[PDB]
């Protein structure tokens, strides 16, 4: 796939996610453990991911085909259900971008083929 043909295509998803508001603000930026008082979290989490990594990854045309980016996405979530106890915020609002986003990617991942 051409990267501007992946850009096109899918940076409406991303920004489907970035307009969330208040469930994107904890994705918008790549976690710091130590700023953010977590110190744990690299030892949880293996591959963190974040909206603006997966922006800049489009952006510089470093996905071949669309599902590694929906696996993005999808480890994104993946690590805030496993990181985050379900009472907190982060866990709640990580299943509302998930609900976003399953509508978003649907028609454009049929669109791409
Ligand atoms: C992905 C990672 N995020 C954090 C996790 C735990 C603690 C904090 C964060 C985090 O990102 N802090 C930055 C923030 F900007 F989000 C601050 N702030 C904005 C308003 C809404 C809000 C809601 C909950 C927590 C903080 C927060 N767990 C995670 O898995």
């Amino acid at each position: 796939f051409k990267p501007e043909e992946l850009r096109q295509a899918l940076m409406p998803t991303l920004e489907a996610l970035y307009r969330q508001d208040p469930e994107s603000l904890p994705f918008r930026q790549p976690v710091d453990p130590q700023l953010l008082g977590i110190p744990d979290y690299f030892d949880i989490v293996k591959n963190p991911m974040d909206l603006s990594t997966i922006k800049r990854k489009l952006d510089t045309g470093q996905y071949q085909e669309p599902w590694q980016y929906v696996d993005d996405v999808w480890l994104m979530f993946n690590n805030a259900w496993l990181y985050n106890r379900k009472t907190s915020r982060v866990y709640k609002f990580c299943s509302k971008l998930a609900e976003v986003f399953e509508q978003e990617i649907d028609p454009v991942m049929q669109s791409l083929g």
